[PDB]
DNA sequence: AATAAAAGGAAGTGGG
DNA sequence: TCCCACTTCCTTTTAT
């Protein structure tokens, strides 16, 4: 069972869905979602988990906020911008 | 100004 | 039965 943070890391590490998510600084671990195409990346995540309802970015973002300010993925005060931990 | 994003409480869910 | 790791629903609060 793949976790949400690993799924996102794998996408960026493999250059998958580059129009939906992209690194902002690979060294600092910061990445950013696509304001226009983020919902298509969100749906993929819902399929890998086989949820009953359709996955939305709002729901994926609700899951990301659970990791916390020192956890796997953290929120950065920039639009649609997050950051991985030193596990890079 | 309108829109998008961000937030989060709390129950609900399948996994182990 | 117990968490884990989200999922779902909803309303509220900020940023763009």
């Amino acid at each position: 069972k793949v976790r949400l943070y690993q799924f996102l890391l794998e996408l960026l590490k493999n250059g998958d869905m580059r129009d939906c998510v992209w690194w902002v600084d690979r060294e600092k671990g910061t990445f950013q979602f696509s304001s226009k195409h983020k919902e298509m990346l969100a749906h993929r995540w819902g399929m890998q988990k086989g949820n009953r309802k359709k996955m939305t970015y709002q729901k994926m973002a609700r899951a990301l906020r659970n990791y916390g300010k020192t956890g796997e993925i953290r929120k950065i005060k920039k639009k649609l911008t997050y950051q991985f931990d030193g596990m890079l």
